């Protein structure tokens, strides 16, 4: 893999429409290649990788679609992803500015790479 | 900073002996050039930067400083850092072995790096 970690993520538009409700989801994520897996958490706190399910609850190809760093003080451990016609637009919390920048630069890669 | 992250530390030799207490203790490091800057816990809740303090704890230089990845399928997560003549000897958990493995990368840079 080319990165891993917790991350949190909230759905902003699905379909080009904004969910009734857009609050935070706890997962491991694993970016392979231009994918990436989501693993459910097991319960409600922690972020070990122990604290998260062994099997993927969802895998989604990122090839072609955007990563954006807003450098936005409010929330400085955030970075958002969008598919490429942008009707689908999610933003994650790493924990960390440090893993926000981490995070984008692999999948800035993945977004740009040919497949 | 080259690598930052909530670790968990445990001293397994200092000055050339066992601790009488050892513990795992929760730190945000962050790897600056060839120091490490440990900040504490502010509270109970630490896995997010803003659960560590702002001042740091304590610095440390890791030149000459050697890093270890055990390959141990008990413990995944973890790797150990022994200062230059083995007599400050510690073990990290992680969380993961894939962040076990970046931290090992990062770590054993920096011990072959430069002292400012």
């Amino acid at each position: 893999p080319t990165m891993e970690g917790p991350l949190r993520r909230k759905t902003l538009l699905k379909e080009g429409r904004k969910p009734a409700l857009s609050s935070w989801t706890r997962y491991w994520v694993v970016l392979s290649g231009a994918t990436l897996l989501y693993y459910g958490a097991k319960s409600l706190r922690g972020t070990d990788r122990k604290h998260y399910k062994s099997t993927p609850g969802k895998k989604v190809s990122i090839v072609g679609w955007m990563v954006q760093l807003p450098d936005d003080p409010e929330h400085p451990d955030i970075f958002q992803l969008n598919n490429p016609d942008k009707g689908n637009v999610y933003k994650f919390q790493t924990g960390s500015r440090f893993h926000a920048i981490l995070w984008h630069k692999h999948l800035d890669d993945a977004c740009k790479s040919s497949r």
